[PDB]
């Protein structure tokens, strides 16, 4: 079969609604989620038109077979989706109502500048390329586009979905080609990780500023305080960049991480001068424990005033 | 084919049943389970009855290709179920008898408060849609609910699998929506915990109060200790809670190892403290220890206590 | 097509048999294991006899699409099988020979107590449900029961693959039902984790001894051991059970493991017995050195000694 | 159906091109990566020719099964891609216009010596065999090859995407095949290993080199500072090369990670060096740790600085 | 379709061929390989011939569907392999020329006995069962076996590509199976494993050796040095040892592990003894230091000229 014949030179639209069912395996390693919805398309094939006296039947239905259905794709894609047609209903006037249900695994990238602190847009385009006996383009039905309540993505808060009205037609090898954006608003939280790493910095920091209050003489115990508090950044840095993708930039986290290694490592340098001056100068030593004692605590304390009242 | 017609103005129910046979991968951490089981439905399209004298059958069976059947779809799926039809039989009356077996991978959340003594109803929704012909109406035979005895769930004791009789009928997309819950009630086998985290977190605490018996002049014996149960109290949080997924809120678990690293990282206050009264009031840093050996003991016997008797 | 009719009142019998060709993928974690395998089934169905004589030929073969065949199924599976129809030949009386190959991903739980010198018993059920017009029945082939020679599971010797004769049949969902019980039974091979687990704990345990020997003046040192090898201890542990599924239970690793680390921590409590009594009263951490140093190395001597004799 | 018939003695060639739509999953280790895009094939048969006049329409589209189309094969593939065709146009004169959207698994090997400073050149290998009845080549069509602006690795820069026109023509099972090479250029963004290992290594030299201002009777504590550099570096090592495909030369980070582990086990043999010289010749340690202060730091900053001037 | 008529009472054999294409996914773990190659067969099927002047084709090609083709199936594959017919070619004189692109995934046991030194011979294994017409005998086209030249095994070195010329047939539940071994022998690459383990080994004996020069009254330095170095080679014993699937016996680099691990213990068990001979007898230990320091590294530097001089 072939597409409706244009009642005159008028590209056909095709009316698009998303209906999010589930939504799951959002990976910020991959930058894919997986999604399961309903898509409702609805254009005019005047050819499938008929009376509704003479006919006594109000909708009449037809088989994906029987009538011709726009090539309806999605971009943003890894592999084709699995989809299952739900029902298709033409008008006395010519109006098919196409409605399946389908399941993908959407790729879109995220941007992890602030995370965890951070807020997503996750994409997914549709796209219609035109046929050589007419264009046609895209539209969205508000009517047809939502999501189920109960739709969760664990670990995050899901903020809206709505679609872009207005589609992006545009020239490719030679034919037209329509894409709508729809979006899915999310913002993440937080709390996982306060426990999962916040935590470990900040009580490695403590534990690295107990060394300013063991004798200056008893040079092991201090040792390992400052060495063992040093690696446990390192390993913390490690750990915590191991659950995203090999970004380029640094996240927010990465920041924090890195001030706690910076009071760390200069706990580290401190001992190792108080330790060069214990001997020679004794007083100097005193002097720079018993400053250190009261400027760590405090800087630190002032930095993570500054820091969660920045990203909170 | 299209859906039998009604008798008067009356909606078509269609009696549905599901007898689990397997019940396997349960993820935590994706919040899924894999169910394979018969789903059975059953229906009267009075199209299908018959004489049972002339036609020399009692039953008759068709193929489903042959005769209308309900689009019966599970919602809380990732990808639609794979299912083998098993048997179609009609009655004289024209009463269908639907059965298939099906396995698929439904998605279900979890709620990891009461985390390893947790209790969960994993959910599988059953859902028709209503045609442009007849309104289509979810029943439950109880007959037709059950699951076999060696249905097991290797880290689950499974309490019982039922059906909430009243279906949640409700709009969606200008269409009647017919929604089932079949609920498969499970509660876990914590004795796994005990060994993999509550010992190692317990052996810990009392490790680290093994310091308080040890000379106070000895510093980098107690540093050792001390040092190194915070360090393991860390590493032991942090693998505990890379088990569940990213959830906001804390668990059990996460109380008991927060109480345990409260414990912990006071011994090493203690150390500190004991250390920098060493050498000037040594009754007093005697004192400390003293008293030490004995409360830190009784309030971790103290706390179990109130744990194990509250969460068992 | 629909069954062979019965010769008089009498159950359709299908001769059944299975014949491995590659075993692969035991997974302990999972409790499933892969198979791919030779499926024969042999029935009658008269309707499909035929003269040998006036036809000319002696065996005569027939398509799926063309004969009724039963519809044989899997239970403790977790898929629907892959299978290629080999051949299908009917003999001059009516009887069907069929013969295919598949592979299947079987779900059979695991018995880890004894683990890891533990045997088990892996099990395939097959199943054929009984038609309206016909009761099926299940039988076995002892000549189409077997395994090739070259069949290997990495880790494991395996010892026969049989079947139960008598097969179980039952009442399910108002039809009849015929489950035969096909054992392929194994014994774990040990070395690996003779030297994957069973060497650094009885390494460890010998290290943390060596402590007995060091000065009791040298306080660090003695530290060092004793705490470096009850953390191994953990270590070695927690990683050991990270190999099974969260089964309830304890296995024999858990036991030696168990052991063990109540040696190492003896030997802890024995240094801080020591070291508590170093000043005052060094007679007696003389004698508790000297004791332990013919004690520990003998208990556990004892120790292997019974728990090898009894596991082996 | 079988090949067009040559209007003389002459191969037929296809037009072939790619327009990348997705690019994802670029494995160092499994050496492959996913892509999504269209593939457009053109070639010339005249037996399809067709009056524009006579025949209403002016192209006229054909189903895949209706008309002969070229076996067009990708070599280094894993598996055969999974296509959905797209559209099929034949002209007046009889040309036809292929468009198909495939995804498929490209394997691809890589070049690591620069790693992680490496650019790649991953191959795309199109293939025709002929038949008996005349002989196929590939072509390139320049206006049908590109890539979408919104295709992105995750972890790298894509510089372009060109093909190279004359394709490699080959004698295979006495059958002639035709080999077309399209060539995805890309750069890697190397910033996520500065902070994942670099640092790592740059940050325990350091910390292995503030063991020389300890003083050097506190033996313990320059042992755990030097002790812990080296293995730290051992793990960085071994972490490091964990993320590669087992090949068998070496990469920049593999120089870098050696240099870093030759300057720490440098300052193990200084301070096994000057232990040995520290109670007999004073001055010598005294002189050891005095020249290595500046000497180690200083060497360490000109590596450096002729290692990121080399490799940026 | 039915198989050939015998033109007396000849078996009937299949001249069988692969060319390597595509060689990837060695896992030593699961020891299994994926492999892309073409299948070629080639018989007499005397029914097809025709008259090369009558028919005005020099060839004739036909349809799967159209001629009978023979089953063959690969014996030690996990899943069927994925197929895609390539070219169907009858001669004048009734000889069937077949050729497929395959893809399979492999199952071939490896011997790890000289691993990382070790050489695996991977098998192919063909199999055709004869039908109750005739007995069907596979053959090997030398002309039609081979491999590409960019045929690479990352980790590997591919020496040849070969098929055993006589097949074994035996009988199999009452019928003929022809069986052809094709052997695919590659040598693996140990440079990797070489800075993987062996390195971290040796310079951990190295570290262990340096306590040696290190004062004897220094007790926590030494003892620092020991414990380190003896828990880090049993890390990298187990580490290594995860490779490999869970085999019985010891490989070559479980040998190499072994002995540095005797020597780190060595190591231990001197530091003990001089440490216990410190106080009384100090030319005792330092008889055991000096000689020590000069046995240790040669009997390792002999032990590495043997182990390298044999395995290589
Ligand atoms: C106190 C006065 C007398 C001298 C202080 C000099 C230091 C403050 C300088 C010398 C080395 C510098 C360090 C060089 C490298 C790093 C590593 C970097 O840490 C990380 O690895 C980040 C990890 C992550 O982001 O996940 C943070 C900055 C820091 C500590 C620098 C902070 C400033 C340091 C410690
Ligand atoms: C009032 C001045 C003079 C003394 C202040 C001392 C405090 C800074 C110390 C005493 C008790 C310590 C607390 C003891 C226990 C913990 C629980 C600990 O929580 C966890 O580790 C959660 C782990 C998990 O969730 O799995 C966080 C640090 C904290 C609050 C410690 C932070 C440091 C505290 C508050
Ligand atoms: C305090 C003095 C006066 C008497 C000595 C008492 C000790 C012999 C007790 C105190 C704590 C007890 C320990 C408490 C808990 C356990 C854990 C238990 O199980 C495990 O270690 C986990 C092993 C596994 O499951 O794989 C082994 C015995 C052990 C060490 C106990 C051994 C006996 C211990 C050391
Ligand atoms: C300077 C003179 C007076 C005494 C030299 C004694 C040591 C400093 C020498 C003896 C053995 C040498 C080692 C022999 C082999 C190597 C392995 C080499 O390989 C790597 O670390 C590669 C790491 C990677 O591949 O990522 C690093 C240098 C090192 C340790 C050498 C460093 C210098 C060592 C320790
Ligand atoms: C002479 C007696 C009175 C006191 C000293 C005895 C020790 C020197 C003996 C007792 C146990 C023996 C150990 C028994 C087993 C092994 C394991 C072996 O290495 C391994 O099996 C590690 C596993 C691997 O290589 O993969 C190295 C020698 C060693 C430590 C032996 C070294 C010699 C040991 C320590
Ligand atoms: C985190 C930082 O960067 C700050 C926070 C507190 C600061 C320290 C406070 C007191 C002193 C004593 C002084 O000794 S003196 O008698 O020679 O003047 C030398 C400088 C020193 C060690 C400061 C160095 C910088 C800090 C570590
Ligand atoms: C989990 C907790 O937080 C408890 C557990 C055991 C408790 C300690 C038991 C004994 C003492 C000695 C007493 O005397 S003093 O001369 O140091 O002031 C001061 C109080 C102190 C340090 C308790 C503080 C609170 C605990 C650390
Ligand atoms: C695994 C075990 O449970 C055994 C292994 C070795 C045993 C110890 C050997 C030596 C002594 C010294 C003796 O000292 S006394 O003068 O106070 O009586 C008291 C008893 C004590 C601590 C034994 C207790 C039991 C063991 C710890
Ligand atoms: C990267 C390297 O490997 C260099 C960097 C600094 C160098 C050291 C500087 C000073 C001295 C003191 C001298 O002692 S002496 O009084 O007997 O001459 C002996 C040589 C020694 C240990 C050098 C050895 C080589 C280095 C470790
Ligand atoms: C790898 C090994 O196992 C060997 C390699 C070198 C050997 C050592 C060489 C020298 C001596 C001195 C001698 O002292 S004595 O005055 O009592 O005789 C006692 C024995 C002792 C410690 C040897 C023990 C065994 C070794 C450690
Ligand atoms: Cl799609
Ligand atoms: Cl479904
Ligand atoms: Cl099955
Ligand atoms: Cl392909
Ligand atoms: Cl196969």
């Amino acid at each position: 079969v072939s597409p409706p014949p244009p009642i005159a030179d008028e590209p056909l639209t095709v009316n698009t609604g998303i209906y999010l069912i589930e939504c799951y395996s959002l990976d910020d390693k991959a930058e894919t989620f997986k999604v399961n919805a309903f898509l409702s398309l609805s254009w005019k094939d005047r050819r499938l038109a008929f009376d509704p006296v003479r006919s006594g039947v109000r909708v009449k239905t037809y088989e994906p077979e029987a009538i011709w259905i726009p090539e309806i794709r999605f971009v943003n894609v890894e592999n084709a989706r699995d989809a299952d047609v739900v029902d298709i209903s033409v008008s006395p006037d010519g109006t098919v109502q196409y409605l399946e249900r389908f399941s993908a695994r959407v790729l879109s990238p995220l941007d992890f500048r602030r995370y965890p602190f951070d807020s997503q847009t996750l994409h997914i385009y549709l796209i219609v390329r035109s046929v050589d006996t007419r264009n046609i383009v895209l539209a969205v039905d508000l009517e047809k586009v939502g999501k189920n309540d109960d739709v969760f993505l664990t670990g995050w808060d899901i903020e809206s979905f709505t679609a872009v009205v207005k589609p992006a037609n545009f020239a490719l090898e030679d034919r037209l080609e329509s894409k709508l954006d729809y979006q899915l608003r999310i913002s993440r939280q937080y709390g996982y990780f306060v426990i999962q790493t916040y935590l470990p910095c900040i009580m490695t920091v403590i534990l690295s500023q107990v060394s300013f209050w063991l004798n200056r003489e008893s040079v092991p115990a201090r040792t390992v305080f400052v060495v063992t508090t040093v690696l446990t950044m390192t390993t913390l840095s490690i750990s915590a960049r191991n659950s995203l993708p090999k970004v380029a930039y640094a996240t927010a986290m990465d920041w924090f991480i890195a001030v706690c290694y910076a009071f760390v490592f200069s706990a580290l340098i401190e001992f190792a001068t108080v330790n060069y001056f214990t001997k020679s100068q004794p007083a100097r030593a005193a002097k720079i424990d018993r400053l250190s004692r009261i400027a760590f605590p405090l800087l630190f304390g002032i930095f993570n005033l500054v820091y969660w009242a920045t990203y909170l």
